């Protein structure tokens, strides 16, 4: 009968979305795992693939009706196998997890008992909540509830994961499963010293690419396929697709578990229920554009961009954790400016320029993080080059003053004192903020942004 | 060069537009499936996919969230609307990604591993997220973390067995009791279920998924009147996008912050970075469920059921419970001589889509000796009580060349009917395609939602 | 160098032993777990096989100098099978646990995993803390803890153990472990319906004898080792032997598993240390007595001492807990009497008759037991036969009435009231409880008291 | 009736005498090994032994309990007076049943299931209760049900590796540190402990089960200066029956009261009925424990240890960290060029008991490269100064013994050769280990 389209069935949701729109066209969006899907995966996703059940796998299914879902599915890991170059009598994959954290909780109810051991990249350090996270008072991650986590540490001179160390802990720890990938980790990982520590205790390997898979699939880092015995992604970020995750694993049995059965059995019926054949669809969109020509080129140029922003933001003086990047972002510290990153990240907010706060190797509290995270594949895909990440660095490096400059007129010592301060409309920077705003959506609106 | 679907992929353009039709042609009868609106669909193939927003509203771990912030609050604040609930007592988190860890991330907020949980067996129309175990293996991922007993119906009235609940609840001693079900064809008696809770000390939840439309409506009982907790899928009754809510009360429940613990296990728990694509298609099905269209619409689903319930009756079905209160029948076919499966298969083939489920008397979980059918599909489609009726027969045509195909078959192995049927010598093909042809003439009479 | 004797060494030890030793001499000890060990056991624990260590197992020890340590446990196994009747072929058998707890709980560690599932006899329906105690609001029990327990319960009428609800709650709650076994229940076991119910689930099939094991050995009570997969006892109590245990188990595989191996490790190294070879000693001694037709003899009176008594208490018109007993103890269901277990047990103690309150079916609170468990074992030991069993029950029943009276006397409901009248020096039942005391010790002071 | 052992059970009688005999004629130097006194084997073979007594003094489930009290209770207040602790902030549990179930009561006490434990790996002279896994199993319960992760010492000075320590706590997060050891010959840093300990807000525990005579005799430093809790046997060190004690603070500690904790956990938690026998003698041990004599004895014991090591330094063996500041040495024999476990059988021949030990340096933890030898027990029967540097040269002798049985052999192959043409060497050193062993008085009844 009625079926409006959203402008007419709900004003006010399509209004939210226009402004939305704007926000990312005039914008430099800095955030590291953030990217701009196409019109084409977007289509996909907004799409009658969302209706249907399909419980199960491809040809074993609980419903009926699912002849056109198995083909996608199929095609999607095909596709998939593709993209990263597998043999798929070694390799298998499944594309129905719902996002990053359940594709690794399923590797664990998988592979793991509960409470079995789990050593992956501090949090504070640069890596991520679902490979575990416990404070003092708390198990935060819900991985460190189910699993035994202990974390690995950088050499905090260097930056560097620290493999030494890591080698000595494993050894005394005995960890089931050792995760390799993170968050904030600007440089490649040593995927051959993974695999000797790892056998030296009989320990599952994983990669968790999700930052890094499409420089992974383009082969400008390089590839965990050749040593570790399951890869985790989200389908969100470098490999800009929909929000959803993947597993990869190997066939042969590893440690004498048949890795295929355990996992598609964790992911179904352990874990998820329907899979998301909407997303499946624009998974499989953007597993096809990851094996062009196109996409080698724009993840070539993620790394040039990021590389062109870090010697800038270095003529500028700041001190970048690691020294550099090999990949997407960069970790600059902010210690030596005197300001956090919380008020930083504000105050570029407020001009157009939208990274993140993120705690640095040395951070006293997790309370109040250190730094700021930057990356590129966002712009890149906006078809910014070199020079312009350059003026990006430059017009980050104005808001950081402006946030010292800011951070000297506040009165009380909370960040809701400085987030009040500064948004009062009788703030004193106001012009030089406005200032900043102009130059970045300048820049920004000069480019295009692909979707609907 | 932004390419739109068709030219960028061909192929996947293809596969929808195939899908689109098989949804056109058939008649979907998975009690668990809907046709989710044009704008809905709009929303979710939107830019909001692109933003990362871990944390809540005002308090993200990200910069450019102004927007995002605005929806998510018109989206819980729409939640609560739809529900009828007064926000001084009930709060949501709208992003969990679907049902099962809407499920789990309750779980995670109020259990400690180990702790025990009482949920409607699987067999008797229950879920696997509120446990499962077979005799050697721990199935689901809530019996491997958590320790799961399940409770069943009565198999003589085809209802759940409270006086049971009241007795094993007393010995087992649950830390969470679940209400709610799959393919459960009645009301739930939430008070005497809040009386059988309160007699262990224990939480009580109600997993709303296929009703919550229902609910919203005032078709069936309020469970917010007497239940701690409220989780439930986006999709389904509710007719949204793919995704799930979580609704807690505010005042503490046996000394617990549910508000505090239920949006931590989500994240920083269990979830990273929200789907604001799905939140804002939730949003926007949240709007249409305080219509009275909506209303019109759930009372039509309930009478459709109830009309495609009385003709398989007058064919001769048993129907566990002997009816339905909502939007769902359960078919004991043991009295017809076939199981679920064989069913099925027949049926879809035939573009009539429902599925096999376990029957309270069932001798074994690998026959299925039912199958479960639904009005809420083809209720949004605009079909009505006489077109239920038609329906029904459809179905009972298919389930007599089922019995026809189970008599030519010597295994009654299933693999071996399923070979029989799909080869091209299939000796009663001309019956699928006949009633394959009177399929399709009904459903293509109808309209289909979507962009 | 000056190693004198306990009385030159410790006087105020010394003193205390021989008080302790008067005591024994002149009460009447009717706890039905407590015995008299004999002079031969004593001399064996109080030898010098304290000071030896010995982890591991005979032949295959840890350390050097275990030649005689070797000699002694061969033998100490060996006397325990034949003790049971026992085919060596199909029966093995552990001497180093420390008690009866340590027993099970290595049992428990060897078949399974933390928070696998058990069942044993409630402890208000008279179980044992070992097999899994809960209230409400705490896990009471080490059982408990690292378990998942739940009890299965007497019929409230009958006393007897409600063997169909078993078959109910077991088929539902899948124990792993299904524990037989009781520390207060009046009858022998249907182990033939144990078995059934335990196949029902696939469960390993426990009985712990620790309060019958003599009865079992001298044939007066049925084998629970034709029907069950492992047995435990205490080797005081019943057995009449050091405060020690052991646990016997089948040497065919149950349910896949290597019970030997497994029960053994868990023992040592999983649980214990050094084995205490100067109990182990005892024990050997106690074995060899428990195949004597003496032994048997004595379990017969034991049985037929306890059948005097209760028929005595039930001429006084006395409730019985499922009317009787087949065993060495009585269970006296006082609630139609009027009076309570902690009333009448305090009672008796003021006149030298050591017994416990109880619980019984039917009892609205735990802190208010409704009855008396009695013992015939000690006392029996020291010679008494059925007519001074007799004079036993009269006695019970003179306190009894004396505690009645008091309970009449005293105003409050309130325990600690009662106490404190009976405590007093105006009492007005002094001369009462003097009377039955006098007559107590004089019947106690009649026999002998084995032991140095 | 109601016979002596010899008329009871003859076959028991005599291989008790056999075991005196043995006891008698050999030279006892494990480490954990000593002899109790005639009084405390009067005590555990008493009466006593016949009570239930479930629960604590006045506490009891049963009555009948008057004199057991007074017992439990005097053993409580002795425990507190040989380590000179205040009962206002000290108390004390005498009933766990061994070492061991001491521990795992502490565990029960004080963790949950599955909670985080760091102790002394097995490998490096630490013990099975305080945690131990291999790649393939979980060896000890301790492992089982709950999370232990081992320290080390270091290498290349046989000293705890403290600096190590500090940072894998701080990766792991022990809810409870363990310090103490079943072979380590070196006195511990307990305010590093506690440091450590502090960094995470973990329990910390000494288990003094090899040591506790010579923290009483005030020979080694006090742990309860430091600790939360102190565990024991009463065995070993302290000359006593074989049984265990749990020291804990009376002060809440990580807003825990421990007293009621621990109780809680040895009863009901884990065991039922004390085993008042064991009390008794314990008792009596705890009373010559305060004595001068104690004393005198515990100096005798590192005096007679000193002069084993710098005897057997004489010979030229390798002492793992240099030497030993208490009751024991771990002679390292990777460097002599043959193991501890044919070294052991060896000497065991000969009447000299000892036995193979581990070295931090292992290849294979099949095969111990070192032996250790302890003083307590020798001490114990009169020795002093001159007869361990004797006993070092006995040691000596059936090291070469067990290379030249070593050289006539081509893997315990050893063991059907042994049990023979050497047997007159063996026989000769035996003559002279027995011929010193056998001057000396040995306690007990
Ligand atoms: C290595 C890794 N693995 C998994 C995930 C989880 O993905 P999800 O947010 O889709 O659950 C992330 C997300 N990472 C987000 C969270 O900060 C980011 O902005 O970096 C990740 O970095
Ligand atoms: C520190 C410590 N804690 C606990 C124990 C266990 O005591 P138990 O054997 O009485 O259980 C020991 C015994 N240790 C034995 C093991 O070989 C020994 O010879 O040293 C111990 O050394
Ligand atoms: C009661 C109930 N709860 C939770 C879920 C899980 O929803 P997800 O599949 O999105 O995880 C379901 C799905 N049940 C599937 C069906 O009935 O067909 C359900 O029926």
């Amino acid at each position: 009968f009625l079926d409006y389209g959203l402008s007419e069935a709900d004003p006010d949701v399509h209004a939210i979305i226009n402004k939305e729109k704007d926000r990312q066209f005039r914008s430099l969006e800095l955030i590291a795992s953030e990217n701009f899907t196409s019109k084409a995966v977007m289509e996909a996703v907004g799409s009658c693939l969302t209706n249907k059940y399909s419980e199960g796998l491809p040809g074993k299914r609980y419903y009926g009706g699912n002849e056109h879902i198995d083909e996608l599915e199929i095609l999607c890991q095909q596709r998939a196998l593709a993209a990263f170059h597998l043999d798929g009598d070694k390799w298998g994959v499944n594309v129905q997890p719902l996002s990053g954290s359940p594709a690794n909780f399923a590797v664990y109810t998988a592979i793991l008992k509960p409470h079995d051991r789990i050593m992956g990249l501090d949090l504070p350090h640069g890596g991520h909540l679902s490979h575990g996270f416990m404070t003092a008072k708390r198990r935060v991650s819900g991985t460190s509830i189910y699993f035994e986590s202990m974390p690995y540490r950088l050499d905090e001179s260097t930056g560097v994961i620290d493999y030494d160390m890591l080698e000595k802990t494993a050894a005394l720890f005995r960890p089931k499963l050792i995760i390799a990938g993170a968050s904030a980790y600007p440089r490649d990982i040593d995927y051959a010293r993974f695999r000797k520590i790892a056998d030296s205790v009989g320990a599952f390997l994983m990669m968790d690419m999700a930052h890094v898979s499409g420089l992974i699939a383009a082969s400008v880092l390089a590839d965990p396929f050749e040593f570790v015995d399951i890869v985790t992604t989200t389908t969100h970020k470098s490999l800009r697709g929909p929000r959803g995750g993947m597993i990869f694993f190997k066939k042969d049995a590893v440690h004498g578990v048949d890795l295929e059965s355990a996992i598609n059995n964790a992911v179904f019926p352990g874990l998820q229920g329907g899979p998301h054949n909407h997303t499946i669809g624009g998974l499989a969109v953007c597993l096809k554009y990851a094996q062009s020509p196109d996409f080698k080129n724009y993840q070539n140029q993620v790394v040039a961009n990021c590389r062109a922003l870090a010697n800038r933001l270095v003529e500028h003086e700041y001190k970048l954790v690691s020294g550099g990047s090999d990949n997407h972002l960069v970790l600059v510290d902010l210690r030596p400016s005197g300001i956090d990153g919380a008020r930083v990240e504000k105050i570029l907010d407020m001009a157009s320029i939208t990274l993140n706060k993120n705690s640095v190797p040395g951070d006293k509290s997790a309370l109040v993080p250190g730094g700021i995270r930057i990356g590129s594949p966002a712009m890149t895909t906006r078809g910014l080059g070199e020079k312009e990440f350059e003026l990006i660095a430059d017009l980050i490096h104005e808001g950081v003053r402006i946030s010292l400059e800011a951070k000297s007129l506040v009165s009380g010592t909370k960040v809701q004192d400085f987030l009040n301060f500064v948004l009062a409309p009788e703030f004193p920077l106001g012009d030089k903020v406005s200032n900043l705003r102009r130059k970045v959506e300048a820049l920004a609106t000069q480019y295009p942004i692909p979707g609907v």
